[PDB]
């Protein structure tokens, strides 16, 4: 049984600033070693480059600070994450917290002022809407338990 994981959490240099968000986790390393952790970046899958400007949700829209509307790429990325889960039989996702794509408990408030609020990214919202459970990197014990139970 496999999971989909934000590519940056696996150390891939796909974040908007070219860096990674690699986490230290013996459990996640073991899952990857078994071919069970499928790396996926919704923004790169959706056609955005690396690096790319910071973006925030404004309701259903996703925009950069200059007003460029990148919702099309964000939605494509979300739909491709769902497509990957349906094709592979995946029911769990481990996604990066705070992201306008991968956030699950919090996101930036759309005002470009470093202020977070309760909410979720576009990919997380679509996956949850289709019965896929999404956990952040702050919820590894719950994800590991959910995965082992089935
Ligand atoms: S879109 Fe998600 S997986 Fe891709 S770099 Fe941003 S937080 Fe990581
Ligand atoms: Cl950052
Ligand atoms: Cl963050």
């Amino acid at each position: 049984e496999k999971i989909i994981v934000s590519a940056c959490l696996l150390g891939q240099p796909v974040r908007y600033d070219g860096q990674s968000k690699g986490i230290v986790s013996n459990w996640l390393d073991a899952l990857g070693a078994e071919g069970r952790a499928l790396a996926f970046c919704p923004e790169v899958a959706g056609g955005l480059p690396t690096p790319r400007p910071p973006a925030e949700r404004q309701g259903e829209h996703v925009v950069t600070e200059s007003g460029l509307d990148v919702t099309a790429e964000f939605d494509r990325g979300a739909e491709l994450a769902l497509g990957l889960c349906l094709a592979q039989g995946i029911r769990f996702a481990l996604l990066k917290e705070g992201s306008p794509s991968c956030g699950s408990g919090r996101i930036y408030n759309g005002r470009f002022e470093g202020v977070s609020m309760a909410g979720e990214g576009k990919t997380t919202a679509l996956l949850r809407r289709h019965g896929i459970q999404v956990f952040s990197e702050d919820q590894l014990p719950e994800l590991a338990l959910a995965l082992s139970l089935v």
